[PDB]
């Protein structure tokens, strides 16, 4: 009783997409830069390819295609798209490359150069991203700065769905069975039981924010992994940024609540924000404020 996906799942040629330079590689593969030439059409499209480790693992083989399924169906304005899928023995994914790389990478330069109303519209649009995966009952399971794309400082998208897991229409949350996982961005709940719920990724956003309001300082440095539990069940959290109100980071401390019921729902953190970034000054203090090729768009 619901309606029709019809989402297109494009499928490339190893011969229509070159590899420039790789950009991460982990247990599950590697991903590349390069570039894509569609068939015939005269024109280089910049885009992200991710390649598995080996073509023989009918787990990674699964998780791969269920990820390509997801990124193919998503459609917001906030959210990465996936161009197409190479079902190359190795399968291989090429997704959309933001021109300015992740709003992690990006803070860390233009951190004197930042200003409020644009942390505040990031943190809407993430927010409006998420909260559209929300609807989808998608839990994105690996939201960090590190991985949201930059289309432009006037408008980020979300992406990378290694870990994204879709819910049962009456499951409510889901159960992981072991496998890497961010520690420093997952919620108590996750960690002592391995369960990931929509309010799960309610705290990753906070910790998200954080990193923004920090311009992209690194959470529980040095503090090593295997604590970060007990140090939480503690009361402990990441402190208040300077450049913070009170308004605004408690916005944060109600993520990282153990309580998931009590923690804020994306639907309200986009008012919340939403608020704030018609008087930005009025909630971040950021002295000076004041003061051939084609993109990716094209159907």
């Amino acid at each position: 009783g619901e309606a029709p996906n019809q989402a297109l799942l494009r499928i490339l040629k190893e011969t229509e997409f070159k590899k420039i330079k790789v950009l991460g590689s982990g247990a599950f593969g590697t991903v590349y830069k390069g570039l894509w030439i569609p068939e015939g059409e005269k024109v280089k499209i910049p885009v992200a390819i991710k390649e598995l480790r080996e073509a023989t693992s009918p787990k990674a083989n699964k998780e791969i295609l269920d990820e390509a399924y997801v990124m193919a169906s998503v459609d917001n304005p906030h959210v990465c798209r996936l161009l197409g899928i190479c079902l190359t023995s190795t399968v291989q994914l090429i997704m959309q490359l933001m021109p300015f790389g992740c709003l992690l990478d990006y803070v860390r330069e233009h951190k004197d150069n930042i200003g409020s109303q644009y942390l505040l519209n990031w943190c809407v649009q993430i927010a409006k991203g998420m909260n559209y995966l929300e609807d989808r009952r998608l839990v994105h399971r690996d939201l960090a700065a590190r991985n949201v794309l930059v289309k432009t400082p006037q408008h980020v998208k979300i992406t990378d769905f290694g870990l994204a897991k879709l819910l049962g229409a009456e499951e409510k949350e889901y159960h992981a069975e072991g496998g890497k996982v961010p520690i420093k961005w997952m919620a108590l709940e996750s960690i002592l039981h391995r369960i990931y719920t929509h309010q799960s990724d309610v705290w990753s956003y906070g910790v998200t924010v954080w990193e923004l309001m920090t311009f992209g300082s690194k959470p529980y440095d040095g503090i090593p992994a295997s604590e970060i539990s007990s140090i939480l069940e503690k009361g402990e959290r990441l402190p208040q940024p300077p450049i913070c109100t009170i308004d605004v980071y408690m916005i944060m401390v109600k993520c990282w609540m153990i309580d998931a019921d009590s923690r804020p729902k994306f639907r309200e953190l986009i008012i919340e924000f939403s608020k704030m970034a018609r008087d930005p000054q009025r909630y971040l203090v950021i002295q000076g404020d004041e003061r051939d090729v084609v993109d990716a768009d094209e159907y």
